[PDB]
This record gives structure tokens, C-alpha cells and sequence, in this order.
């Protein structure tokens, strides 16, 4: 028997702690013998679990295409995820258009805005002594930042979350497609507005950009809008939710971050290794052998980053959160030409969120009378994290 045979990133067995990590540890153990295995899920596909094997696949862009970046494919109608859904030479030209606004200097500009937002959000429930850290904080900090990056109203987060849920999880395909079509209608209106009144934001930037002398198509612009929306509302929210959950019960980790705030950035990196929400797919375009396995054109390989990030041949003591770990070359943000555009931004966001939360609410715990819930999928992490804490004071009003 093999754990690969029924591996399915949308249906990972959960342990008594509520996470898939016992299952990830068991699959990591099996991957020491068999680092790539066949899953019968989704009609049959390859599951790549060893660290060196994921590296080999993800570097081999001639055989492994980002046309398969989401598997099963995210619901984005006839549109594609810009950059993430493309291969070179096209990929490189599009990524060049937005490299500057995601540079460390450009994203550092938002540090105090995130700090103020985190505190304003905390203000909303600190007097109540209870709240869902996911829906109250982890969802809202990136949703508001992302609305700002895209030049959208920050108070409409539930609308944006409804779109992202349709893209990633709504099971009825007619419903899903129709809600994504609502995103498209809103993006069209935004694009038209920015054409006449261009702002400082990233949409305005790509709308005014040119490639090889020509302006981008509306379809390309909607692809930019969609992937940047997903990065915040999905990936970042699920990561931060998992982090808040971990800090709620792991009183040892928590006291060390409070005693040593200078270790928070390295701790964020180690939490990214351990709770990194993402996996990605690759479409096989040429016959290719990786280790013992020969893959054929039209097959898909799923890169199970959480398993590789636990590989004993790549990390010492991989099942422990070692906040001083370095160089920590985990695969949670990918590797090679598609490595996460938002890497610096999410590091700033996580550092500020953790720093301010632990400053305001150093004492808290999981609510014994409400359930936590892990969301499974290509982007996986806590969805509900009910916590309790002593009632406190607002900084404002
Ligand atoms: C914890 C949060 C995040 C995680 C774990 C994450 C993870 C990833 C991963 C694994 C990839 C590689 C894709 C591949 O190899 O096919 C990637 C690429 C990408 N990410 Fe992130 N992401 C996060 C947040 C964000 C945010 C906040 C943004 C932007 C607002 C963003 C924008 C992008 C883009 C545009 C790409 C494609 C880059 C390219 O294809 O060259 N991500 N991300
Ligand atoms: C799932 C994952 C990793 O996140 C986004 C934002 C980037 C690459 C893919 C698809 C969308």
C-alpha cells in the first residue's frame, strides 16, 4: 500500500490537531523510498514529494509547463493567470511590467499602513474578549492591502472573497463560472475608469504599459487583476490564519517572539516553511524522466511543496519549528522563474501582523466552545480560528 495512490490536495486526511500535518509527515516518510508516485485522483496524475525531485521538475521548464499551474484548473473562465499561467518568452515580458511595484522599496512603502490597519482591525473586537482570528484579522489585513494595490475600495472585502471562493472552491460549475463573470464585469469597469484617470496603483500601471510597442488586451489586464487578487485574498489569508492558530496554542513559540522581536522575520520564514499554503501543478509537454519515473506529454505533475519542505535530506529536524533556521531554502514561495512575485510583500505583512497582534493581545487561546476549521486545496490553511482573550482597550475611540 502507498499513500500516493489516493493523494489529493483537496482531500487530505486531518489529524486530531485539525491539520493535515500528520498525513504530510507520513507521506514525507514514504517519499524517502518513493519520492514521486502516481495518484488515481483527478483521473490520474503524478505527485512529486521529494525536495530534489521538485527542484528538478520546477527548473525544467522545457518539459514542465505552467499551463498546468492550477490542477484541477481554477475557475477563471476563458482567462489565464498572468505570469503564473504562462511560459517564456511571454512570461518574462509580462512579469517585467510589474517587477518594480513589487520591489522591496516599493512594498516597504506600505509598512505603516499595514500597521495602522492591523491595529484598527484589532480595535473592532478587543473589548469583546473573543473573535475569529481568521475572519476578523487574517482575512482582512491582506484583503485591504490588495484592494489598495489594485485601486479597489478596501471596505468591499466580502465581495472580493466571494469572487475568490468561486475561483477556488465552489463545486457547482455554473455558479462558479457566473460569479467569476461578476469579477470580470467589475474589472472591466475599473479598467475603463483608470484609462481616463490613471492612479498610482498596479492596475493603472499595467493599463498604461506596452509590450513590443502595443498596449495590453483587456483579457491580459483581467488576468493581472485576477492573480494579484488571489495572492492576497487566498494565499496570504490562509497563511496568516494558520500562523494565528499556531500562536494561539503554542505558548512556547509565542513567548519567544514576544521576548525576541528581532527574531520575528526569521520566524516568519520558518512558519512559511511549515504552514506554506501553496502547491502548484505542471503540464508535461515532453517525455521526461525524473528519478525512477518517466512522464509523458499531457500528464500533470503536482508539486507537493509541504512534503518537500519537510524532507530530512534538505532540512535538519524538519518536523520542528526552529525559528533561528537558516538558510531555510523552503519551497513555499516556489523556485526558479516563477518564484513568488509577492515574496517581500508577504514578509512585511506577516511581520507587522504578528508584531502588532502580540503587542495588543499577548495572552490568548483557542476558544474551547467553537471549532477551528482547516481549508483543503491547492491553497490550504486555517479558515476559522476562534480565539478568546482578556477584554482590552481600543487605541482609537
Ligand atoms: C503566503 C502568501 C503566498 C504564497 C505562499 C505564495 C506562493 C506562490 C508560489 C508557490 C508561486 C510559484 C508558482 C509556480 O511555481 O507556478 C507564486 C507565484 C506568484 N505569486 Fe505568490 N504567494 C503568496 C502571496 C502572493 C501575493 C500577496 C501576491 C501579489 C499580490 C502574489 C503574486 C504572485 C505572482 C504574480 C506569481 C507568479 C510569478 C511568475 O509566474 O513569475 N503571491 N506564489
Ligand atoms: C496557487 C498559486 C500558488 O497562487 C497564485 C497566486 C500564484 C500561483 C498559483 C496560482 C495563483
Amino acid at each position: 500500500t502507498s499513500l500516493f495512490t489516493t493523494a489529493d490536495h483537496y482531500h487530505t486526511p486531518l489529524g486530531p490537531d485539525g491539520t493535515p500535518h500528520a498525513f504530510f509527515e507520513a507521506l514525507r516518510d514514504e517519499a524517502e523510498t518513493t519520492p514521486i508516485g502516481w495518484s488515481e485522483a483527478y483521473g490520474g496524475h503524478w505527485v512529486v514529494a521529494g525536495y530534489k525531485e521538485i527542484q528538478a521538475v520546477i527548473q525544467n521548464t522545457k518539459a514542465f509547463s505552467n499551463k498546468g499551474v492550477t490542477f484541477p484548473r481554477f475557475e477563471t473562465g476563458e482567462f489565464e493567470l498572468m505570469m503564473a499561467g504562462q511560459d517564456d518568452p511571454v512570461h518574462k515580458k509580462y512579469r517585467q511590467l510589474v517587477a518594480k511595484p513589487f520591489s522591496p522599496e516599493a512594498t516597504d512603502l506600505f509598512t505603516e499602513q499595514l500597521r495602522q490597519s492591523t491595529n484598527d482591525l484589532i480595535d473592532a473586537r478587543i473589548e469583546l474578549g473573543e473573535g475569529d482570528a481568521a475572519t476578523w484579522l487574517a482575512n482582512e489585513i491582506p484583503a485591504r492591502l490588495t484592494a489598495i494595490l489594485l485601486g479597489l475600495p478596501p471596505e468591499d472585502g466580502d465581495t472580493y472573497r466571494r469572487w475568490v471562493w468561486a475561483i477556488t472552491h465552489v463545486e457547482n460549475p455554473e455558479e462558479g463560472a457566473e460569479i467569476f463573470a461578476e469579477l470580470v464585469a467589475h474589472a472591466r469597469t475599473l479598467i475603463a475608469e483608470r484609462r481616463t484617470n490613471p492612479g498610482n496603483d498596479i492596475m493603472s500601471r499595467v493599463i498604461m504599459s506596452k509590450i513590443d510597442g502595443e498596449s495590453l488586451s483587456e483579457d491580459d489586464l483581467i488576468g493581472f487583476f485576477t492573480i494579484l487578487l488571489l495572492g492576497g485574498i487566498d494565499n496570504t489569508a490562509r497563511f496568516l490564519s494558520s500562523v494565528f492558530w499556531r500562536l494561539a496554542w503554542d505558548i512556547e513559540l509565542r513567548r519567544r517572539l514576544i521576548a525576541h522581536p528581532e527574531l520575528i522575520p526569521n520566524a516568519v520564514d520558518e512558519l512559511l516553511r511549515f504552514y506554506g499554503p501553496a502547491m502548484v501543478g505542471r503540464l508535461v509537454t515532453q517525455e521526461v524522466t525524473v528519478g525512477d519515473i518517466t512522464m509523458k506529454p499531457g500528464q500533470t505533475a503536482m508539486l507537493w511543496f509541504p512534503i518537500a519542505s519537510r524532507d530530512r535530506s534538505a532540512f535538519d529536524s524538519p518536523d520542528n519549528i526552529v525559528i533561528e533556521r537558516t538558510p531555510n531554502r523552503h519551497l513555499s514561495l516556489g523556485h526558479g522563474i516563477h518564484r513568488c512575485l509577492g515574496a517581500h510583500l508577504i514578509r512585511v505583512e506577516a511581520r507587522v501582523a504578528i508584531t502588532e497582534f502580540l503587542k495588543r493581545i499577548p495572552e490568548f487561546s483557542l476558544d474551547p466552545n467553537k471549532e477551528c476549521e482547516w481549508l483543503m486545496g491547492q491553497v490550504a490553511g486555517m479558515l476559522h480560528v476562534p480565539i478568546i482573550f482578556p477584554k482590552g482597550k481600543r487605541l482609537s475611540e
